[PDB]
């Protein structure tokens, strides 16, 4: 079971996030415990998203990370540049060996994070210019998902959806993530 | 501001529910105040969308359903075909000509009045959608009622 956990920080891309979750739950529906993920918030239990509704979500801890193979870092248009906690957070979970990712501008965290170092990734364009000032050893790819390794990122919702088929892909070949398509679209 | 509200019943569809909240927020970064909408519960403040994640709702109020121009209900797959209530409230709502809705397999309920036989309509005061990309163009109509093809193509613009 790939466990993929999503961290929803105020004001995230609800259309990033659900597409993206989709992907993840269609791909169950046809295979059995590909995946297990769950909704996770830095502060609460309840968090914000750029269409005022809230969803429910568990508190992150630090110690419940350890049993991920992906944390996702989910932002938004609104959403606020600040978390600075994100940082060490993140440079643990990529020492650790686990995969890290972002979905609207959550590229912008892991880049200030210092884990896109030598990495390619996606995102929203609002955000590109200090993405690259803070870090100068990411490279912008010119499309809206990026799948470099262990860093996967999207800057919209359709490179959201993209990327989850990527990883489904990678990991249980192009049979499901294409069966998974089918449903969705 | 148009009011809308969405019943959320449980394993409701969240892609579909979604996309339609999409298509108010937008319409209303493109023209302020021109919708008002809250999540709504049968019971408790929280309903399980199709997709394993919860939402916080508001729980339903008949004395609340008195600014209300709209009301729709939200279903999905797995979502139970029970919900007593759905009839008095239903039937009381109609009692007062208030437009009323329904998504994915959420006209059923419609039904009790007037694959689950029983992708959008909109019929009068009465719309519907059986699939999330339904959703999107049935509220984009109701975009296009409301105020217009001018603000209803820009808002499609944006979600794509
Ligand atoms: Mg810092």
């Amino acid at each position: 079971p790939y466990r993929v956990d999503f961290i929803l920080l105020e004001h995230f891309s609800m259309a990033s996030f659900t597409v993206a979750m989709d992907v993840l739950v269609t791909a169950n529906l046809l295979r059995a415990d590909s995946f297990q993920f769950t909704p996770l918030s830095l502060d609460g239990d309840r968090v914000l998203s750029d269409l005022g509704l809230e969803l429910v979500a568990t508190e992150l801890s630090a110690a419940a990370l350890k049993e991920l193979d992906l944390l996702v870092v989910c932002g938004g248009l609104r959403t606020p540049l600040k978390y600075p906690e994100l940082d060490r957070l993140l440079n643990d979970c990529a020492a650790h060996g686990m995969a890290l990712g972002g979905l609207w501008n959550g590229a912008w965290f892991l880049g200030r994070a210092g884990v896109l170092d030598d990495y390619g990734c996606s995102i929203h364009p609002e955000q590109r210019a200090s993405l690259s000032e803070r870090s100068p050893q990411t490279r912008i790819t010119p499309a809206s998902f990026t799948l470099d390794r262990d860093r996967l990122s999207a800057a919209s919702p359709n490179g959201a959806m993209e990327l989850m088929l990527g990883l489904v892909r990678r990991l249980y070949g192009d049979g499901l993530a294409e069966g998974v398509e089918e449903i969705l679209s």
